[PDB]
RNA sequence: AAUAAAAUAUUACUUUGGAUAGUUUAGUUUCCUGGGCGAUGAAGAACGCAAUGAAUUGCGAUAAGUGAUAGGAACAAUAAAAUGUGAAUAUCCAAAAUUUGAAUGCUUGAAAGUAUACUAAGGUAUAUAUGAUAUUCAAUAUCCA
């Protein structure tokens, strides 16, 4: 057979097909635009940057 | 020989101290009933959440609370808003339940992360051992054309 090493023969490999759902969690993303941003920083340091550097 | 400044003694008042007396939402022991946790993710740990919170209590991105069912007019340190079209308060109920932890895709030091598949971001499944069934294979191991 021109080689010595014996390996495990490859067989058929079906994909996972569960008979019932594994989770029933609601498909709602809890990290949206309204949750990512809490509030702007209102310190005197953060106000100076908004004018000269045009940064929020 | 003399002095009463210091010293000593008694009592009253005050002071430092916290004994004594009065008291108990705390313990100790015995007895009765149960002895009801977890891969449907437990016990434990960590982080976060109150209009003003540091601890503690309760809770989990629906946060000192949501729905439902009872319940009947409060809470308060200070404001506010809501409230008999239902405030407090109660629960073996419903939804929801962050990071971990047997911890279970791989890694984990105080480590930030990251692979594939299914349904960019999100969410699920994939550790080890094991029983049944299905399917694909390996070995002339026994026959065997």
């Amino acid at each position: 057979r021109y080689t010595t090493a014996f390996h495990r023969p490859a067989t058929k490999n079906a994909a996972k097909a569960p008979k019932y759902p594994r989770s029933l969690k609601a498909n709602r993303n809890k990290m949206d635009e309204f949750s990512i941003i809490k509030f702007p920083l209102a310190t005197e340091t953060a106000l100076k940057k908004i004018e000269d550097h045009n940064t929020l």
